[PDB]
């Protein structure tokens, strides 16, 4: 509108559960931090491998990453973030919001 920028916020949650011999099919890559709403978290999917378990399940590449099995990750960083995916094993449950902007 005249008074500033408008956008579409998508959230999406998923249940991924894969195989020992693939991953989830995503590259996790990171943009004090304050979340707006164009901005809303510090990790986002760079890329997502079409057909892969996240494509599935309906990840996109330039979804934002809000929860990591219940816990929020708006404001975690690269590192630690990955670690939590990774304390899940074979099974991942993400929330994430795709803007349009
Ligand atoms: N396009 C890919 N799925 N590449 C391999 C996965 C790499 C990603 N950083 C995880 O771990
Ligand atoms: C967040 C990352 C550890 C995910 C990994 N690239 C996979 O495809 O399983």
């Amino acid at each position: 509108g005249p008074l500033g920028s408008d956008y579409i916020i998508k959230e999406k949650t998923v249940l991924l559960q894969k195989k020992d011999s693939e991953g989830f099919g995503f590259v996790l890559r990171g943009a004090e931090f304050t979340p707006t709403p164009a901005f809303p978290a510090l990790q986002y999917l760079e890329s997502v491998d079409e057909g892969g378990v996240a494509w599935r399940a309906g990840l996109r590449m330039g979804d934002f990453l809000i929860e990591v099995n219940g816990q929020n990750v708006v404001k975690v960083g690269h590192r630690q973030v990955v670690n939590m995916i990774r304390q899940g094993g074979n099974t991942l449950m993400v929330k994430v919001v795709m803007v349009t902007r």
